């Protein structure tokens, strides 16, 4: 390569790097999150079910949990 | 639930809310490095791989070379 | 090697990619069934629910939904 | 739903659970040969980088070994 892709390779690659340090961190901060949550007496899984819920459009949401029971229902299981 | 244990609830959610949402503000910005990265004509999946091994051990990422190279030479593949 | 883990590693990874060539056999068909069902008005996603749930013990699934629903009304 | 509907589920989540089981297998039967793989001194993270590979198209896997050469010759 030329001088001028061998630098900018090397900045894209520092760059890169430092952004998934401070990602690798914040994933870290958040299992201390869910560590202390659980040092609470809360229920991690349904923690990040509500989570993961909250994210979710309420109608689209409700829709699904509908649908699911109907199709619940609708088999007797 | 307590009044404590709701408290504690809603301060829990909110800060994995607010943790994620810079998790994804950093997944965002590496997007935008690989895309003015391939912006510079640069193969975008070769440079995922190269941050891929930088994070092995060079030995062992050495010695899996090793050993790929002679399973691959003796099957004449 | 010596010819011998020549001849095996052969046979190895042959068996390996058979194994793997059924696999994807089994999940193409499962994309064909999810789209026959889609076909007759199903919600697929749905659908892929109801089968992952009942993967699940049915009390501790109850129970989940319980929890879960208790912490959202605990928020509203 | 109608009765119709309703049998008609039952069938078409029966056909998902019924092939995700043998999806299952396949999996299980899979785990089974690398155990076998590395029983007789095997890396079984390789086998399946080899196996891996093997799926992608030769000149463009040893292309991106040569890009991937280049760039690390680049930054030493």
């Amino acid at each position: 390569l030329n001088s001028t892709a061998q630098g900018q390779l090397k900045s894209i690659i520092e760059r890169v790097e430092r952004l998934e340090v401070e990602k690798a961190e914040i994933m870290e901060q958040i299992k201390e999150v869910y560590a202390e949550a659980k040092g609470n007496g809360f229920d991690v899984k349904v923690l990040k079910k509500v989570v993961r819920i909250r994210k979710q459009d309420r109608a689209k949401r409700q829709e699904e949990d509908a649908i699911l029971d109907l199709y619940l229902s609708a088999i007797g299981e």
